[PDB]
């Protein structure tokens, strides 16, 4: 149970030590902020049946990121052929890192459970990274597609129990 919850904390520090350069100080420091915050649930047993399928996603981040990318690129083919902004070594792995990291901050949302610090610390953190990363290529249908990569993975009440939280990160990143 709690090494559980160690396992999703290590993946979250891992994660922010590595980004910490690319994505934004203020990005890093809303990040922290959120695992704080996840740390406080935990410790008080709040919003915990959350944790269960977010374990799932972490243990299959790099299969999500390959399924949702492989579907991004059938739906815009473009992306990859010559002459595409996905065409190069170089920045088709940026976008497959960035997707991973966008990824892992929309896991972090689901941990905690919450509209409320989603909105006040998790969508600040995802926004201030978009903003230090630039530009990255079909941003928004990313999400939609590590969406669906994501519940492909999860059974039926665990999917509709998951959607939500993607929705509200791809509706409140389409402004």
């Amino acid at each position: 149970g709690s090494e559980d919850f160690q396992y999703a904390i290590d993946m979250f520090k891992k994660f922010i030590e590595e980004a910490a350069a690319s994505m934004g100080p203020e990005a890093v420091k809303y990040a922290k902020e959120f695992l704080k915050l996840l740390k406080e649930y935990h410790k008080n047993g709040i919003n915990n049946r959350l944790l269960k399928i977010a374990l799932l996603l972490l243990r299959n981040l790099k299969k999500i990121v390959d399924k949702a990318s492989q579907d991004l690129w059938r739906r815009h083919p473009d992306l990859i052929a010559p002459g595409g902004i996905a065409f190069s070594q170089r920045d088709r792995a940026l976008c497959l890192r960035d997707y991973g990291w966008f990824l892992i901050l929309i896991v972090m949302c689901l941990v905690s459970g919450d509209k409320g610090p989603i909105e006040k610390i998790g969508l600040k953190s995802i926004r201030e990274m978009y903003n230090s990363l630039g530009v990255v290529p079909a941003m928004m249908e990313s999400i939609r597609c590590l969406k669906e990569a994501s519940l492909s993975l999860l059974d039926e009440e665990d999917a509709n129990e998951t959607a939500p939280y993607f929705d509200y990160i791809i509706k409140a990143m389409s402004l």
